[PDB]
């Protein structure tokens, strides 16, 4: 199965319609993820109880070779975001 | 740096007092997770468009070996949570 955002925006409308309507609840929950994000992007580890912690992750530049001619090239870093899932999350999934 | 769950749900309150509670916000923060969560529990993948995916990972049983008897084993399945970051995080977290 599948649930999306929007899905997940609209779960929270259906359940905290005395707190928000569905246009603020989609709202916050694209805030939620913008925020985390903006947090990732300013290097911070965001660790959210009970669920897992994101941290971004750098694809360390290294060594490679010009297949071609054997000259020394650099493979680029590239930073990504990583999960890892906590432990009420891993307990949960293996219930 | 870091950033909690509670940072995060104040945050939305500060962001969103017109909407919401200090109160509040930490529910539905909370309840964000919950659901991301209950959906993975429910076997769920969960797309979270211009953040990323989650799905759920199960290490795969495999045969191992008892080390000391040679007897054939089974190393058991467990099951995770993965997040692949979106395109749109790993532009961010690139620029
Ligand atoms: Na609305
Ligand atoms: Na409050």
């Amino acid at each position: 199965g599948h649930m999306s955002k929007k899905e997940l925006a609209a779960q929270i409308a259906e359940k905290f319609t005395d707190v928000l309507s569905k246009t603020h609840a989609e709202e916050i929950t694209n805030f939620v993820f913008d925020h985390i994000k903006k947090a990732l992007v300013a290097g911070k580890e965001v660790s959210i109880a009970g669920f897992g912690k994101f941290a971004v992750t750098e694809r360390a530049a290294r060594d490679g070779r010009n297949p071609s001619t054997g000259e020394t090239i650099k493979i680029p870093a590239s930073k990504s975001a990583k999960f890892k899932a906590g432990k009420q999350l891993k307990t949960d999934l293996n219930n």
